[PDB]
């Protein structure tokens, strides 16, 4: 037996079993539980029994199921032996400085009242200024430049909390740490190599390596930060951000779209003159904030310069704030740095695979060796689909923006919200559905709709959704984004009574998730892989999707809507979707 097995739900035991038997032969565990099996204890017994080895233990995990994870692993009499730390590293928490400039210069209001309000956590000392509290907040927000570096003042709110957050067999981290640490350790903390990896949630894991590996050039404070400095090399380094900037009106009227570089040769003199006159202006006399500003803006620069990466020109005809981003469409480089790394690992999540056991489109995103690779069959319980009804009521009119299918689409859920017995959550594919919808739903749905837009986040959303619920009304909540993937709508003031439990009791899910996805890494993929990858992300995030609705076991009238009309339709392309709902009863 392993340390802690007793603690083990006994549903989870054969994953746990292999995952640990694999993870020690030096394969890449694939281990997929549902949401509420106790998942948390398994990982900490696959800990326990990897540091009780001898082997450095690593588990990288999101700093919102942390507290749970660290509480199942200190009450195990093995793992107290061994210790257990956090890496509670720079690249966990923002810059309140440049953060909240971001949050004005954009109007966010609610990042910038999370950032006024001293960056308290959403959900040793108190963790503040958290990146993964800021993108709950922003779900685009620029981390690349808003990250705490180790190149920031001292003063620092976020910097001095690193400082003192600074205070060993089993080291648990974030996935942004994790990322950032395998940057580093590709050049030319945490252990040089990992003798046993566990990645609770490791279905983000990817989104974290992309979004360290991305920089980001954002003239507007930049040249604000230059004008506020001496005249002797100020003069040059505006010319050639102004010069920048007009290339990229230039550029992004050529082409009219993530392109490269040999697409917009204009801006490579541009970028060139840049990060020359970024260098000329004397540092001595600048406060290291605009060190820090000056020395990323270059860092970015020379990322774009790079010809390895991919560039998106963000500017005047359709952003108000000018950026240039330039990512990495190829993390296979960087994850098999990673992996080779790495003696084995236990990779944990409640969507790990697409459409089956087909764990193909999740093995190529986190880019695990094909001969390490070990897929596991997924657990998922009855009570995940007992206790769900399946309505057959849906939207006759496909999902096509329009004013006519909103107009469907809002009776549907107004007949929802008629019927429902708690919170409602409709799931909206873009802002521009979210806005038709309110449309048709607002005069009806008063003070009981929560319209989630780029002004009111999805976090600004869950707490009102909560709170609208806790005074008696059933909130109807369009959302989008983190909404599909991220919130946890369980009802923590019934811990005890899942019976009882109806915040959440009614999931609406108006369109398939197709074109949720539109980073670098996915673009590349669909470059490769075709209708294939655009179809499993699609299903990836469908079932993401679904697992908001059942978060622990013992919970009673959970409602599923699905509207789109492609699902009843009989078209082919569909065929997945369908397979995952024929697991309920409708």
């Amino acid at each position: 037996a392993l340390p802690g097995e007793g603690a083990v739900r006994e549903v989870l035991r054969p994953l746990l079993k292999q995952a640990a038997e694999k993870t020690a032969a030096g394969k890449i565990v694939f281990a997929e539980a549902a949401t509420g099996t106790g998942k948390g204890r398994m990982i900490a017994s696959l800990a326990a029994a990897a540091a009780i080895k001898g082997d450095t233990v690593v588990v990288s995990a999101p700093l919102a199921v942390t507290w749970q994870l660290v509480n199942d692993m200190k009450d195990i009499p093995e793992v107290r032996r061994v210790g257990l730390t956090l890496s509670l590293g720079r690249p966990n928490f923002i810059s309140p400085q440049r953060t909240l400039e971001w949050a004005i210069d954009n109007e966010r209001a609610d990042l910038a009242a999370w950032i006024e309000g001293g960056g308290k956590p959403l959900s040793s000392h108190e963790l503040c200024w958290l990146l993964e509290d800021a993108l709950l907040l922003a779900e685009d927000l620029p981390a690349d430049s808003l990250l705490l570096t180790s190149e920031d003042p001292a003063d620092c709110p976020a910097q001095q909390l690193y400082v003192a957050m600074r205070s060993a067999g089993i080291i648990l981290c974030s996935h942004f740490m994790l990322a950032a640490h395998t940057r580093m350790m590709q050049m030319r903390s945490l252990p040089h190599f990992i003798d046993t990896l566990i990645v609770d949630e490791a279905h983000l894991l990817e989104q974290a390596f992309a979004s360290v590996y991305t920089h980001t050039l954002r003239l507007r404070p930049l040249m604000r930060t230059i004008e506020g400095l001496g005249s002797r090399g100020r003069k040059p380094a505006l010319d050639a951000l102004k010069e920048l900037f007009t290339q990229m009106q230039v550029a992004s009227a050529r082409s009219t779209l993530n392109v490269p570089l040999s697409d917009v040769p204009e801006l490579i003199p541009a970028l060139k003159d840049t990060v020359k006159t970024l260098g000329a202006l004397p540092t001595k006399g600048m406060s290291r904030d605009a060190r820090s500003v000056i020395r990323i803006a270059t860092r970015a620069a020379n990322d774009a310069l790079s010809g390895h990466s991919r560039l998106r020109i963000e500017v005047t005809p359709v952003h108000s704030y000018p950026m240039l981003l330039s990512g990495r469409s190829n993390l296979q480089r960087a994850l098999l740095g990673l992996w080779n790394a790495t003696g084995g690992a236990t990779l944990v999540s409640a969507t790990l695979f697409t459409t089956g056991d087909n764990g193909s489109l999740t093995r190529w995103k986190l880019e695990v060796p094909t001969e390490r690779a070990a897929f596991l069959p997924p657990v998922h319980p009855a009570w995940t689909t007992a206790p769900v009804l399946l309505h057959k009521e849906f939207c006759a009119h496909e999902p096509d923006d329009s004013p006519e299918w909103a107009t469907e689409c809002a009776q549907t859920i107004q007949g929802v919200a008629s019927t429902a017995q708690g919170g409602t959550l409709v799931l909206c594919t873009s802002y521009q559905n979210t806005e038709l919808l309110a449309g048709r739903l607002g005069a009806a749905l008063g003070d009981r709709l929560i319209v989630q837009s780029k002004t009111s986040s999805a976090a600004t959303c869950l707490a009102q959704f909560k709170a609208k619920h806790k005074a008696g009304i059933r909130p109807v909540w369009l959302g989008l984004g983190a909404a599909w993937t991220g919130i946890d709508l369980s009802d923590h003031s019934l811990p005890d009574n899942p019976e009882l439990d109806r915040l959440l009791s009614d999931l609406v899910i108006t369109r398939i998730p197709v074109g949720q996805n539109r980073s670098l890494t996915h673009e590349r993929r669909t470059a490769i892989g075709g209708f294939r990858i655009i179809s499993q992300e699609a299903a990836w995030h469908f079932r993401q999707g679904l697992g908001r609705l059942v978060r622990r076991p013992g919970v009673t009238h959970k409602n599923l809507w699905v509207l789109d009309a492609r699902i009843y339709g009989g078209a082919a392309w569909v065929a997945p979707f369908r397979q995952i709902l024929d697991r309920y009863k409708k």
